[PDB]
């Protein structure tokens, strides 16, 4: 039985094949049939190409060995190559064309997913051209999703040699029966199968996942929609930060390119946009996912004052000052959204971009104290519930699994009343003891907030409702502003905290602004919709912040 | 007497004053004399510029406030502005054109050297332009380097009110004659003089100095060059990244743009580019400024194995794997400039460029071990010492102030013999116990490297020079490669173990390498000749490194 899933990376991994280009290029150029495949294949063993896979020279160096093998080729064949003819030209457009196959890497997640090792075994090059960075882009998407890459180039190895086969089995750990190995090139497959591995020729994609789904008894074709890539908080760079002697935040980063600050909501982590970073950064963004002050690996000082909106913008300002950026895209969800549009309104020369997700902005009401707004609108009774320090810290801290299974929960899952809270003196006393699993969770990611919140606690994370008159007086001073630099307002049709309709105003304040809405999404935005999310975002980020 | 140094920013820190471009404007649309600057103050305390620079309204929302004031001062004047007029090209114009006043930061940076408490104090708006990027590079580079940014905007206050001066007073924690205050504008020099404080009004920046230095006592004006900005290891963003199960590597982090890592020698840490980081970050690079496998922060496994260059390598394209980066500048002094040719030879396509400083490219001779062409061409006697595990660690580790002390000299202060280790049988052994501090490094700067290898000794470090035949063998299957991408090769003159002449035959297996040399330097190349190592490196990144 299976255990082991082995794939090519040319044909198999990514398309179009670089090696089909070389008759592309034999068609288009009206040269003779297999000309430019033959001078590839030069010597066999002994020649340019087998010592470029090996490793022994570098892709540099084969151009004109390829360039030297293409005349002699032409000769014998009694004709000549036209005028402009450049084999670095014609490879750096196979290269570039090379995109990944994406049914085929979903196959592979899912026989991952299903417990398989999976690994690329691949006859590669050591690439120093001066555009070597396409291709060194797709292999690190490509090899994070695979337990394995072997490189002919690195191993001193190539296919069909059964050296390598010897080799792949002995990385996998796995006997040859326990692997099926996918390849486009049937000499290749070859000694695999003399080994006693199940092989699969490869030419379309659809008729080799048939052959892949009846051989692994794993349905892989025609499939759902997967979730996109998530973090695993152990792969991750954790980055730490001082902004003040008693106050240190931490962050994960993921990606190169222009700086996306995530500001996560109540009673999140960073961990809150796991569907986002590894998005953001493939869609070439430098990712900087906090953890806000009183939560995770940040600081948490006990002061409610170290939790109003001036003094948390004012950090967030130095936490850009010490990492030598003078701006970053500012993207937050619930209280982390109300952080977004104070850094667009107080600092706006440190804001490339502003986007919020759920949360709207709505400037202060200068006659009115929000103590007493609530209730006026529609009922912030939680809040009143919140205000008083220690009560709420003892309910939310009783049993932390109890807490984020009853609070994460999809909008066809609610097990807790939003308002009565003082009233039935409690957020949990209609809930059960023993939640059932959201949809939109796995057990091992409540774990993690659970983990997470044994640190501080709900002290700091309350605090962030404790300074609403200290709140209302600093956005007073903003009320003759406009938020002008570019700007997103990302509607959830089903968040009952925050309904759409609050978010109607907006353009009074922000003319310019773009929106988005996602429809049948709860208050967890990031992992209720997080593909929708993903989509909305990038494409606002293309778009608007460089 | 003095304690504090207070400068405006206009006319003061930054030039040209984006103040007198209003007149430059006039002049060169032959407008009536001071119309523009009119416009601009119209209304005084209730006008336009007043709610500006109060924080009340954005830039772009004084805009057309600004337009209308300009078209009501032309009506008055009986003239009219011409066809193609626009404040906002005016002042994108001003600000852009606006640089730091040099020798004003300078004598800035003295006067907080010699203990003064010192701040900026100045009249600004709340940039949302579309390019407000630049000058928030500006505010960046120029806050860093005092104790205090107090900006109207902020602050809600204006100079010339009396306010903001028992604003600053206060921010100060000093009495008014302890302060010295610098402005372009009399009008605002006024209210700090009625309060006490010592003033200088700013024209020429040669003559406030001269006032400065006289009413301060320190010399500012004619001063020798001093050494670039330094690092305080506290104010720094650490990263950490898990490369495999026992291995976490640890990286300082600064600045935006393309990724340049930085990898120390032997006996280091991150900090040996304390001089380098705060400027790459300055010329538009994002500096990951590394503890190598071993030291400081970063892990350091008892195994030899752990340090042979496959394994730091391998560990290296984890690191760029883990934190989504498809490619980074290498830049390696001593060990770390062997482990850059390495990544360049091993891994181009993770490689945008390659510097190293010292550190030659030579390949091995297949048909001579390490182990045997130690002593050959000089005398790598030291190496010898360096093989038996616990031999060195003991001497090293005996008295880490020592250790430091001895081996970070300038090459005008050798008080060690570079070989005769083994006969004399140690590195310290004609070295006295107290030795004197070299002219390279503070107290607190060897205190800073005595505190990382409390953690972790000299185990790590000594294992990268046990892995000669390792190496060697490895290094062998490079022999037919050559490295052709950008590549950086920086001598140092007086450099003992690593000579210039070592370097000569590089550019038969690196034909376009580019070169730098530095006279009058030791090995310690980054802390002998900081100045001289970051325009060599800056000139050669924004030439080659993208
Ligand atoms: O209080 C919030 N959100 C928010 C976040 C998390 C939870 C609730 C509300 C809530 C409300 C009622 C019951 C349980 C819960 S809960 O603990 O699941 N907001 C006010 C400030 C803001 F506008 F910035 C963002 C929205
Ligand atoms: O050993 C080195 N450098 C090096 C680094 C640090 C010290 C020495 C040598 C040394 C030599 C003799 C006495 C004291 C000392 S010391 O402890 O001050 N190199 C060989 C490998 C390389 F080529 F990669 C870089 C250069």
């Amino acid at each position: 039985t299976l255990r082991a899933a082995v794939f090519d990376l040319d044909g198999v991994l990514a398309l179009p094949a670089v090696f089909g280009v070389l008759g592309r290029t034999e068609e288009a150029l009206a040269l003779p049939r297999g000309l430019l495949n033959d001078a590839f294949q030069k010597g066999g063993p002994e020649g340019a190409t087998t010592r470029l896979m090996k490793g022994e020279i570098t892709l540099s160096q084969w151009i004109p060995l390829m360039e030297e093998n293409c005349r002699k080729c032409s000769e014998t064949a009694k004709v000549c190559l036209p005028k402009n003819f450049s084999i670095k030209e014609i490879f750096d457009k196979a290269i570039s064309a090379r995109k990944i196959n994406r049914p085929m890497l979903q196959a592979a997640l899912m026989l991952r997913k299903k417990g398989f090792t999976t690994a690329i075994l691949t006859n590669t090059w050591l690439d120093d051209r001066a555009e070597r960075d396409g291709l060194a882009q797709l292999m690190c998407e490509l090899k994070m999703h695979f337990d394995f890459l072997i490189e002919s180039c690195q191993v001193g190895m190539v296919k069909p040699e059964p050296q390598i086969y010897k080799f792949l089995l002995d990385t996998l750990k796995a006997s040859p029966s326990e692997v099926v190995f996918l390849d486009d090139i049937g000499a290749n497959l070859k000694p695999a199968r003399d080994l006693g591995m199940v092989t699969i020729l490869v030419q379309d994609t659809d008729t080799a996942l048939k052959e892949l789904e009846k051989v692994t008894g794993i349905q892989l074709l025609n499939t759902p929609a997967p979730l996109p890539t998530s973090c695993n908080p152990s792969d991750m760079s954790h980055g730490y930060v001082t902004v003040k002697p008693r106050v240190r935040l931490h962050f994960v980063e993921l990606g190169s390119g222009p700086a996306v600050c995530l500001c996560h909501g109540f009673p999140e982590s960073w961990y809150s946009w796991r569907y986002q970073i590894p998005a953001l950064a493939q869609a070439g963004y430098r990712v900087l996912a906090m953890d806000m002050k009183g939560y995770g690996e940040s600081s948490a000082p006990p002061e409610i004052e170290e939790y109003c909106m001036e003094v948390l913008c004012k950090e967030m300002v130095t936490f850009l000052d010490k990492l030598g950026l003078s701006q970053a895209v500012f993207i937050g969800h619930d209280w982390g959204g109300m952080l977004v549009w104070y850094m667009a309104l107080f600092y706006p020369e440190r804001v490339r971009a502003v986007a919020s997700l759920n949360t709207p902005f709505i400037p202060a009401n200068p006659n009115m104290s929000p103590l007493e707004s609530i209730k006026a609108n529609p009922v912030f009774d939680y809040q009143l519930y919140f205000q008083e320090p220690g009560v709420a810290e003892a309910e939310l801290e009783q049993n932390l699994s109890r807490t984020f299974k009853s609070l994460f929960r999809a909008s066809d899952e609610s097990v807790l009343s939003m308002h009565k809270v003082c009233e039935a003196g409690g957020l949990f006393v209609n809930s059960p003891e023993e939640p059932s699993l959201s949809r939109m969770v796995t057990e091992e990611e409540i774990q993690f907030y659970v983990q997470q919140f044994k640190k501080s606690g709900f002290r700091g994370p309350l605090n962030w409702y404790r300074n609403m008159e200290r709140n209302w007086k600093w956005a007073c001073k903003s009320l003759g502003r406009k938020i002008l630099i570019p700007a997103l307002m990302v509607t959830a049709e089903k968040d009952f905290v925050l309904v759409p309709q609050m978010s109607q105003h907006m353009e009074d304040w922000i003319p310019h602004l773009k929106r988005g809405h996602i429809e049948d999404c709860g208050h967890w935005t990031q992992m209720d919709k997080p593909t929708e999310v993903n989509q909305i975002l990038i494409k606002w980020l293309d778009s608007d912040a460089r």
